[PDB]
């Protein structure tokens, strides 16, 4: 029993919003955020509670700012680490287009605005390689993919122009056949793979979504006898396309399971994105919410959206098991 931690994060002012010389709505204190709506001023604004506020519409000369680094040390480490201990997790941004899922995700490979994955990575390999027990042993794999449309290509296999094809094992659960799954032994390899898979996304407004995978296994060696027990956790790390059709049927889908989960029969199947996070939503796993938000007046009815999704996602509770 763990309940969907949610986190919320404002963005600065993008180039749209300051050419309409747009105010900010969004407040933030402590882990209540209050949005303002700028069509009808005295009317009460509007508070939720969060277990994480980002705000990060200002920049790191403020001291109440909410960085890259601070971020992923504060919701980041914490799957990171639910990982170490056998849990399956995922953490998935969700908001308006334009609203900064990316740029928490993935962020940019240059200096100081790496996102939540990268991050992740690095940590991840920083600490399998401080491992002083020889007894234990580690492998990691990556997968890395996007879904538009609700067709699936392997970002990590760009030389096959086949979408591959959703499945339901009998007995394990969905995947994706013919999906890339490559060893990776140190974070520059992993992280060459996720530039790799950058540059192949398609290609502003993006309707597409990007899930990426690691599974991570641990094994123990028990020095008598030669058995090897093992702990397998998968980390999955998706980048939504922003809300604003077979292009938009994920997103709806999703929106309809997340209310469902919420309100507690379930349409996971009826899109590929639900289908395939089918356990991290409902399911075994420890699982994170991040949604973007836009500080402007002029985005306030897809703000309060987002805001109304994050408060149900807050209510989501799943049944968790490590993985030994
Ligand atoms: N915290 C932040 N600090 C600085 N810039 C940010 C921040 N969040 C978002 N941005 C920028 O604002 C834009 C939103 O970025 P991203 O590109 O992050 O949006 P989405 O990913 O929200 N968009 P979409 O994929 O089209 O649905 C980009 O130009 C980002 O670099
Ligand atoms: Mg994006």
């Amino acid at each position: 029993g763990a309940s969907v931690k949610v986190a919320v994060r404002v963005r600065p002012f993008n180039s749209r919003e300051m050419s309409r010389d747009s105010k900010c709505i969004i407040q933030m204190s402590g882990s209540t955020t209050t949005i303002v709506n700028p069509k009808q001023p005295k009317e009460t604004p509007k508070s939720f509670s969060f277990d994480y506020s980002y705000w990060s519409h200002t920049s790191p000369e403020d001291i109440n700012y909410a960085s890259q680094k601070q971020v992923y040390r504060d919701i980041g480490e914490e799957m990171l680490q639910h990982a170490f201990e056998g849990y399956n997790v995922c953490i998935f941004a969700y908001g308006q287009t334009g609203a900064g899922k990316s740029y928490t995700m993935m962020g940019k490979q240059e200096k100081d605005q790496q996102g939540i994955i990268p991050q992740l990575c690095e940590d991840l390999f920083s600490r399998i390689n401080d491992t002083t027990n020889d007894n234990m042993s580690y492998s990691v794999e990556v997968s890395y993919m996007e879904i538009y449309c609700e067709r699936v290509r392997d970002l990590l296999n760009p030389k096959n122009k086949g979408n591959l094809r959703v499945r339901e094992h009998p007995l394990l659960g969905p995947y994706v056949e013919d999906l890339s799954k490559l060893a990776v032994t140190s974070y520059n390899d992993i992280q060459d793979l996720m530039d790799s898979g950058n540059k192949p996304r398609t290609v502003t407004s993006s309707r597409s979504h990007a899930v990426f995978n690691i599974i991570f296994t641990q094994k123990r060696h028990d020095a008598e006898t030669n058995i090897t027990t093992e702990k397998v956790s998968k980390i999955s790390l998706v980048d939504l396309a922003g809300s604003e059709a077979n292009i938009n049927k994920s997103l709806t889908t999703l929106g309809k399971v997340i209310s469902a989960l919420a309100e507690m029969f379930i349409p996971y199947r009826d899109s590929v994105l639900t289908w395939l996070l089918r356990e991290n939503l409902g399911g075994n796993s420890r699982t994170a919410m991040v949604a973007a938000l836009s500080p402007a007046d002029i985005n306030y009815d897809e703000t309060l959206s987002t805001l109304r999704y994050a408060d149900r996602a807050k209510q989501i509770r799943n049944t968790v098991s490590v993985n030994h």
